[PDB]
């Protein structure tokens, strides 16, 4: 794997630690979540992201972070705010936005000098 793949794997591992029950580990099915495919146009989950890293499909942290954002946004769209899934998505979203912030990335870049 390349350094960018390893960095994204790092971020993904840290984010998945925030989902110990594995609700974001694989695609949400309509059996699990009635009507989901009628509401959510562009599904995403951590497993799909892992596959995209392995398939070398992300060129940048920006592209990875967009998939991560989509995953949380989907959960916060389908599910109401009082639900397990909405609250967990929000928790993960905030963790990821901090982890992959411009300031965090600048700190990493400084150390790569
Ligand atoms: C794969 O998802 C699940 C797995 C097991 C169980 Br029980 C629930 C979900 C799930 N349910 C809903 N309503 N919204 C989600 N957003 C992300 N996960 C989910
Ligand atoms: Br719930």
């Amino acid at each position: 794997s390349t350094p960018i793949q390893q960095l994204l794997e790092h971020f993904l591992r840290q984010l998945q630690r925030k989902d110990p029950h594995g609700f974001f580990a694989f695609p949400v099915t309509d059996a699990i979540a009635p009507g989901y495919s009628m509401i959510i146009k562009h599904p995403m989950d951590f497993g799909t992201m892992k596959d995209k890293i392995v398939a070398n499909e992300y060129k940048s942290v920006t592209e990875f972070k967009a998939d991560f954002k989509l995953m949380c946004d989907n959960a916060m769209t389908y599910n109401r705010p009082d639900t397990v899934y909405y609250k967990l998505a929000k928790k993960i979203l905030h963790a990821g936005f901090k982890m992959m912030s411009k300031e965090r990335l600048l700190a990493l870049k400084r150390s790569m000098s």
